[PDB]
């Protein structure tokens, strides 16, 4: 565990992040894919090997030593509103049984259905949510990557309100 388990945000991409494993936005066929997916595609291409998992889970893949949790949040343009809050929900308290499991000190994650899967609405707040209900009982170091400077703004006043 981390001496003093911490959240963190950084605006940048999640491809050259310093924590010890990663969380890819990925879709259920293990597909490159789009956005942080292809980012992560073009990291760690061999972790790609049988990564397709179902809505609402998280699958991990080794990249060497590296492990690359391959975590598939709803599509809202698929999903009623309260069926995709479910599996969003779920797809966050899965990556926290893998962060436990793979027993890292930190994590790189970025905020779930939030891009081309949020069916055009914004999810910082619901998704932000369900990451901190997940990763609060978990003693890694949490970094959230994000690309948009106003989101960078939002997730550290939400991080900094909790204390
Ligand atoms: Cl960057
Ligand atoms: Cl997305
Ligand atoms: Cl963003």
């Amino acid at each position: 565990g981390a001496m003093a388990p911490s959240y963190r945000v950084k605006r940048m991409d999640i491809a050259k992040n310093d924590e010890e494993c990663v969380v890819n936005a990925a879709n259920p066929r293990g597909l490159p894919g789009d956005g942080v997916c292809k980012a992560v595609y073009k990291k760690w291409p061999e972790s790609f090997k049988n990564s397709a998992t179902p809505v609402g889970t998280a699958k991990t893949v080794m990249c060497g030593t590296y492990p690359v949790i391959h975590a598939v949040g709803p599509n809202f343009s698929n999903y009623t509103e309260s069926e995709g809050d479910r599996e969003l929900a779920a797809a966050y308290r899965e990556v926290a049984k893998e962060v436990t499991r793979l027993g890292v000190n930190s994590v790189a994650i970025p905020l779930l259905s939030t891009g081309v899967y949020s069916g055009g609405k914004d999810r910082l707040t619901q998704s932000l949510n369900h990451l901190f209900t997940a990763m609060d009982s978990t003693d890694a170091d949490v970094v959230i990557y994000c690309r948009d400077k106003e989101w960078e703004k939002k997730i550290s006043e939400a991080i900094q309100m909790r204390t």
